[PDB]
């Protein structure tokens, strides 16, 4: 599978066919339509620096992988009683400007999205146990609007370099990844699922209302990585967003 013509999300569900289930991801979020819950704690985020391991690229993308053998970095509150274990972060993109993220608002779409996502720690022993339950992942998600550079992205950025080409990875350390969330927490959250391949509907998502920003330097940087391997033609990474997806009667809560 793919992001590709041949390969790509129209034509995922003739091998995943729960493409056309009835929680999948991502979705456009009509502001008239979200429900205020009171029901709904502040989202929690306490993540250690030094669970950061790995950064990764995986052909499609690149992802930032952590240590979670512990709960040295954990997600808590918003619509959850238990705690979710960080244990990785990617960002999805489109070939220019005008697109890019996954989730939209009001039918505007952003240049780029950010992920991060956990696992139920509390209910699972471990990710892949976790990743095919209802209530086994939580992905927070955060809408990255075109404008001024931004520099808590540096580090990442400066990574790429090393890891530009398919199944290339290095040693990715002493990073807390809390420092990409925006400055105000408020959000919308939504059951779902993983945007890709196997598509499982096992994702409480958690949307940032405020937005943060990216250059059209700093996407450029996305675009240029690889996705063939050491020694082929190259071919970058143009785009790697889902589009949105029929609501099928869920309701999406707002924190405000
Ligand atoms: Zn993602």
């Amino acid at each position: 599978w793919g992001y590709d013509d041949k390969n790509g999300p129209e034509q995922w569900s003739k091998l995943y066919p729960i493409a056309n289930g009835n929680n999948q991801s991502p979705v456009d979020i009509k502001t008239s339509e979200t429900k205020h819950d009171t029901s709904l704690k502040p989202i929690s985020v306490s993540y250690n620096p030094a669970t950061a391991k790995e950064i990764i690229n995986v052909g499609h993308s690149f992802h930032v992988n952590f240590e979670d053998n512990d709960n040295r970095s954990v997600l808590k509150g918003g619509p959850f009683s238990d705690s979710y274990r960080l244990f990785q972060f990617h960002f999805h993109w489109g070939s220019t400007n005008e697109h890019g993220s996954e989730h939209t608002v009001d039918g505007v779409k952003y240049s780029a999205e950010l992920h991060v996502a956990h696992w139920n720690s509390a209910k699972y022993s471990s990710l892949a146990e976790a990743a095919s339950k209802a209530d086994g992942l939580a992905v927070i998600g955060v809408l990255m609007k075109v404008g001024e550079a931004n520099p808590k992205l540096q580090k990442v950025l400066d990574a790429l370099q090393a890891i530009k080409t398919k199944g290339k990875r290095a040693p990715f350390t002493n990073f807390d990844p809390s420092t990409l969330l925006p400055s105000s927490l408020d959000f919308w959250t939504y059951p779902g699922s993983l945007t890709h391949p196997p598509l499982y509907e096992s994702v409480t998502w958690i949307i940032c209302k405020e937005s943060i920003s990216v250059s059209s330097e700093q996407l450029a940087q996305f675009r240029s990585l690889l996705s063939n391997v050491e020694g082929d033609n190259a071919v970058p990474m143009q785009h790697n967003n889902r589009p949105t997806q029929p609501l099928k009667g869920r309701t999406v809560r707002a924190s405000f």
